[PDB]
């Protein structure tokens, strides 16, 4: 069901889109969450993933780090996805803007590796200060999967098309 979707690879494709708009549209299997290792949902996509749930994929990541403490910088865990997808993977890009390794994103994308086909954002792009095209670059030269990337801004979806 995903649509108006620009090819890149032979398992990667690209949209000018808003992630929550798409995941509530499409009802993908799995929806990837632009998570910190604290699953604490405040701004980009995983604050906007939270307020499109009314704040439930907070309370259940709550209860998921008071039992299981946080997750590693390149990690992942899986989750309800409440009303946007059957489920939600929370993988943990590095943000650069904290001083964590960039080296670590190609680990971040392997987690996609598990999962059959994916509605995602750029890793550690945005808020988390790494170059989105360097991001784009990694994903199509790690993810073997089916992935649908959503990116928000139009001036940047531009710059990574005809830069591809
Ligand atoms: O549009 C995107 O998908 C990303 C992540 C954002 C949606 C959470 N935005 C950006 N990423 C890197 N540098 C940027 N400069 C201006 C916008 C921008």
């Amino acid at each position: 069901s995903f649509s108006g979707y620009l090819k890149l690879t032979d398992n990667v494709y690209i949209k000018n889109a808003d992630i929550v708009e798409e995941a509530k549209k499409v009802k993908p299997t799995v929806v990837v969450n632009a998570a910190n290792v604290y699953l604490k949902h405040g701004g980009g996509v995983a604050g906007a993933l939270n307020k499109a749930t009314n704040n439930a994929m907070q309370v259940e990541s709550d209860d998921y780090i008071a039992t299981n403490g946080p997750l590693k910088v390149g990690g992942s865990c899986v989750l309800s996805g409440h009303n946007l997808a059957k489920h939600c993977l929370h993988v943990v890009g590095p943000n650069v803007n904290k001083g964590e390794d960039i080296q670590l994103l190609k680990s971040a994308y392997e987690n996609f590796n598990q999962h059959e086909v994916l509605l995602a954002p750029l890793l550690s792009a945005g808020i988390f200060g790494a170059d989105p095209i360097h991001s784009l670059r990694v994903c199509v030269d790690t993810v073997r999967t089916n992935v649908y990337l959503a990116v928000f801004d139009k001036n940047l979806y531009d710059k990574l098309v005809s830069s591809f």
